[PDB]
């Protein structure tokens, strides 16, 4: 019959509707195209599906990193540019060249940077204050955040105005200077009266201080330079951007890395009309960053810029806890292509989500009409590592493909200094 | 033949699916009509509104552009929430209007220009300061509107209806000075006498400091959306903006769209009027205070709203579940463009929205089943849509053709 | 016979569906009746109320206008929450009353006109200041009512029952002056002695500053909805307003409707009374403090409420799920006009409301008499009528009857 | 069937597969030395994927963990054991081994100061001393506490007096003003001053530290460092013991030590041959660990192997919160189900669903989807009986847990 070596369930006589499952080789051939393509677990990825983004969901130790490394690699062979959120500088040590850029406050090779370097028009202040101070986890936390951005944008605006665009100065005024002195320095800015006149006003200012005291730190200790992610995006000859950090400092650099990633997100929306552009945004673990203020729009309006986002994810519960259910749903829905690497059996909810995501099919069998999941939650829970279900965006069948561990020579040190 | 599931002997009840061509025949009418994915739209369904739901990159924009186009051929007027001035560069004429604080061709505007009676102050304060996301956020908003309407009312009274002055008093003037300026207005005592009163005033300041900005930097003029709606000879209104400034202009655009919404409710009795409101992405605007009534009482004015939507979770996050449900329920005609497989919930909603049918198959058996499975919606290729017009009509899976339109005008003209 | 699903051999239990004509025969009665979509309504079902649920543009208004009309032919009195004065321009007579602060024909009114005993102050303060949407909003509301009832009580006492004065003291007079004016009232100490006390007073001010406005600008007069209810010779009450001012008049209209609700509970023992309360859109009013009791204890007063409704999600957002459920449950008779397909939840609720039936075929089957999809495919002016009690439902066509405009809808003051 | 509790079947299609105890033992047996889970040799590759042992009180979690620990010691692996009543200590404790217990005479001297090596380490371990708050508001306080803790400790260390006593005095005894004074010069200088909110925040911090610090202060002094210990191969095993009646009192201290191990392993140098086990008898009895998650996800390089006991899923939920607890559980690839109480059908359902369903073909042919293990089957398990489901593509098996006897080669507690 049908559904053998392809469909895990009982073979069937006729397929009616729903999700189609096909053999690995059959998909590879089916999705193969004329132009140069990149590969997902050895499956050539449909060109049109690239800017629709890819979400790679999988339990810890199943191959998300292998998969993303292979994707990045084949992308480089095609000569595409990319920004890689790279933990421990792994990708850097493998594909990093000399013309490439490194952003890491603790690596000797890092460029010098400050969010000031991205300001070009007045609307840019709030725009990037949104990157420095990501969205709050809760409504109340976001209210504080907003106060923090008000304080940040007005204080930075003035410092820049009087010719001293210093993060050190910015940090001093917003978190060290006494309450009165700050209010004084604010006189003349839109924040002049907003932060005064009532207890509420003072409370709000106090909230702002705390927020900025939490976010700014790593921004301040960042080696200075005139590097601009915006300019870098415009320079074709510019290389690839590697955002690296050592795992033990992950929580410390969370707000800085979340800022850089967000900067790339809003910034691509300003790049000039250029069809030939192809920019990949590799995010190893979407849930480990903060609630990004621009990721959503980037995933929705980045087609013109040729933005291609690929993000790894372990539990759907993570993204939920970071963005919130409603918001997280929208975020996920923005990634048209999906890859399921099989999760843990101690987490049946995710296995169910992934199973449901893969979809059901209506089939005609012998002895008749049946609706069933093409991939059972249990099937996903039993997947061996380095094995994945690939479901490209649009009207294409999914397939269970083996992920091969390709070896890459270390053509550069991961960390220096 | 057109039903994706197993063929059946007899149809009993529920949603009925028909072939693209068969629906086109069915919905075809004598009078001039507009088209939805190449399907002539029933005249009576136009003022019942249309909701176009679809994943990013599936064709919502193509569909809305085609609708707008055929609408223009019929000579109808329209207000288009137009991103990057795309629609503007294609169908924009010289008699047409442009609202964009950064485009040189923009008209000059201030919400003052819409005030005609006393009840109009709160009415449009409701537009300048949209509804709060949360109950607490709305409470602040209300304080903001109180502060806004009373301060503007006085400014207008003393003959200085300036947004600059309004912005100065409500966000720059010291607390005391403001209280002073308020003396004589209904807001005189409301914002004084206790900590709570002061807190409320502080809340109002913040809100207005968030909304007003783009209103202030807006080029001044005497253009009035109200007057414009009344002038038959007036053209079409194009609300444009550059994507990178979307978040910055969110509160301003949300104001203009809302202004159109309440304002049509005052237009004089005119059956021949046909006004379309094209909203590319309903969830990208703020919680509109008047959208609901407009979608419910705009029939007399001949209001026809068409809105794009990606995830139902968005609208929910903006208006709130209960409220978003009511909003969606106000759009009688639906179009489903197929979403992502990473979001099975929406696919389920869309599937359920398209409905089930009870059928008799093969002696015989009775079966209830979704006419379109969630999976079927998740597998739709781009530019393919299910069209389900309001009322008792079958749905159909139709191909969306990408029509080409000559750029008869620049999308943006840097205002210097 | 007449059902949408597969025909069956035998009916076992559950909701039973019948043909339009068959129901018309079944519900027809000896006495004069009113009609619901051309179906004579059982007399006993009248005071059990009717809820007409239906998508925008399906015929709720047509249906209510017909009901009102046949009700007038029978000579019943009624209060009509009438948008744009549509019902007024059609069935409005000269002996009839009009309440609209902006219409020249409006009577003069103030809630003072309803006060007759001491318990009436809070009673109508509950009408002027409807229930809060959220618990916190209601807490403020309560402070507002305290401030409202005590200030009004004193103004009436010293002989100056003025809404203008009431509004001045409660929202314009400085904090201290107000406290001063309160001295002697129960509100004397309640609003003083701590920050909390002061905060509460501030809350009250805001609330009244939101509700009172339209009450103040209302043309003064001595008209009393209470008295009007008692006067048999009184006409019908038309509560009208222009749609563009709907949000502005929301709190005032909500007050009048509520006043009618509590007031009917005081009318004297009169079996022959028949008073209809037509509410075009129940969800467009505020959370009415007395609607519930009216729908439950209005029989002896002969109260008959008919309300229109679009989405169940609306009522929920206004009264809250639990409360909204109780409200809806109070309407024994239901009419379903078919909704939009973009809202499958309501279609499901309406389908479930219409009920299932157990039937014998071919063989035992339980199924919805009306599928959610069937309700989503109803063409306009088509409705399912399910009268209260043990009666079958029926799918009936709603005819658009034409009514001559025997009076202007609005007459600018 | 002999392995499957339900009706025997003709053919297996997909899903979870169940096999006999002996058959799994054969299947998972490997060439190298392995450790055992209820007598079943554990796949080497599954070790660093962690193991979650769920089971009702009195079913065998402790027996199972003791056996695992034992066979692990025979292979010569190092381990950190959260050991109640020093049970594991009295059985496998040697002389080269370490003991952390403020009330045991054999304890090493410790202070979190001993773990600081770089500047980013202050917050890093402040996160260990002050675990995550149960609720969002509780965590906000906690964060203030960490700010106060890290800045005060940083200064104390700076001026040469890294004393927990001094730290505790300044943060919870010194008058408000004096503290603010001592803070002058630190990042916390202005943060905790200038408004009521600021003062409120400081008050919150005080309370938090006053709750956590206590046991840290009364801890015998020393220069022992869990970080250094991890680096010393010749170091022994770490036994974290405490007497049950003092469990609640030592909760925040034990939670700090376990967390310290969690972040610290992330700094250990590149060493493939390392094998470090983290035995946590009851995961829900600790606080919301700030580093457990990363440890369970990035500890492979370090060779971290975590084994945790758990009674009700409702516990973990109450501690970490549903979303977070789900992620936590999901990080343990291998599962062991010891059967719970019938008074708790929810957990039995979760465990049943976790074990998974299978699609099978049976002779009346018929296709059936069913749970391999019914909730009722789990509720009827006799003690010392467990379902073993190793990570990856391996069948589960119902195996008997044997109570092995271990000689008491050392006293469990030695009062000080
Ligand atoms: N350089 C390598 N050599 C051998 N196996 C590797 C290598 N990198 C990754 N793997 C395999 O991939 C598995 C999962 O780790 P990884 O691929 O990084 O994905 P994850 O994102 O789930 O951590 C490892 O358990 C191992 O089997
Ligand atoms: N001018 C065009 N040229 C080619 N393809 C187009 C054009 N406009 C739209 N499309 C097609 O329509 C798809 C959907 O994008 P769009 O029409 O903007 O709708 P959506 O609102 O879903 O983003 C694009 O991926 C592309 O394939
Ligand atoms: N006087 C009329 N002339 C023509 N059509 C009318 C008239 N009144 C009502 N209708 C019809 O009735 C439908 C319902 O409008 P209405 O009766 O106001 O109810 P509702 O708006 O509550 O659904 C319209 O779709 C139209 O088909
Ligand atoms: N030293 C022992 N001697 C006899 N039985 C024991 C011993 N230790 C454990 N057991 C058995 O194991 C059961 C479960 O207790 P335990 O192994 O501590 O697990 P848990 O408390 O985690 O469920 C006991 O009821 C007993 O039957
Ligand atoms: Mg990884
Ligand atoms: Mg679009
Ligand atoms: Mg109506
Ligand atoms: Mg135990």
């Amino acid at each position: 019959s049908v559904g053998q070596g392809e469909f895990g369930g009982a073979p069937f006589k006729r397929f009616l509707r729903g999700t189609r499952i096909v053999s690995g080789g059959k998909l590879k051939r089916m999705t193969r195209e004329k132009a140069k393509q990149v590969t997902v677990a050895g499956v050539p990825m449909p060109r049109d599906a690239e800017p629709r983004h890819l979400l790679v969901n999988g339990a810890t130790g199943t191959g998300k990193s292998v998969l993303l490394r292979e994707l990045a690699y084949t992308g480089l062979l095609r000569g595409d540019r990319m920004v890689i959120v790279d933990p421990n500088g792994d990708m850097l040590s493998k594909f990093g060249r000399d013309k490439d850029i490194i952003l890491n406050p603790y690596d000797q090779r890092t460029k010098g940077w400050s969010f000031f370097n991205e300001i070009r028009n007045d609307y840019d202040w709030q725009r990037y204050a949104l990157s420095v101070v990501p969205r709050g986890k809760t409504d109340e936390a976001e209210e504080w955040a907003s106060y923090g951005r008000l304080l940040l944008r007005e204080t930075a605006k003035k410092l820049a105005l009087i010719g001293t665009p210093s993060m050190r100065e910015l940090f001093h005024w917003t978190t060290i200077a006494t309450f009165d002195d700050l209010r004084g320095f604010l006189e003349g800015t839109l924040a002049e009266s907003l932060f005064a006149g009532s207890n509420e006003a003072s409370k709000a200012l106090t909230s702002a201080r705390f927020v900025l005291s939490d976010k700014l730190p790593e921004h301040v200790t960042m080696p200075d330079g005139d590097f601009s992610i915006r300019s870098w995006l415009e320079d074709p000859n510019g290389g690839n951007l590697f955002i690296t950090w050592r795992e033990d400092m992950g929580p410390a650099l969370r707000p800085l890395i979340s800022a850089w990633v967000d900067v790339v997100c809003t910034s691509i929306l300003s790049l000039p009309e250029e069809p030939k552009r192809r920019l990949w945004l590799f995010i190893d673990e979407l849930a480990s960053l903060e609630k990004l203020a621009s990721l959503a729009d980037a995933l929705t309006k980045g087609r013109k810029a040729g933005l291609r986002v690929v993000a790894g994810l372990q539990s759907t519960s993570q993204l939920d806890d970071v963005y919130g259910v409603k918001e997280a749903q929208t975020l996920r829905a923005s990634f048209r292509s999906l890859v399921v690497l099989g999760g843990s059996r101690t987490d049946p909810k995710t296995n169910e989500d992934m199973s449901l995501s893969l979809g059901e099919h209506e089939v005609e069998r012998d002895r008749e009409r049946v609706r069933e999941r093409v991939v059972m939650p249990a099937e996903i829970a039993n997947l061996p590592d380095l094995t994945a279900y690939v479901g490209f965006a649009g009207n294409r069948p999914i397939a269970k493909v083996p992920l091969e561990i390709k070896q890459f020579a270390n053509r550069q040190p991961a960390f220096v200094e």
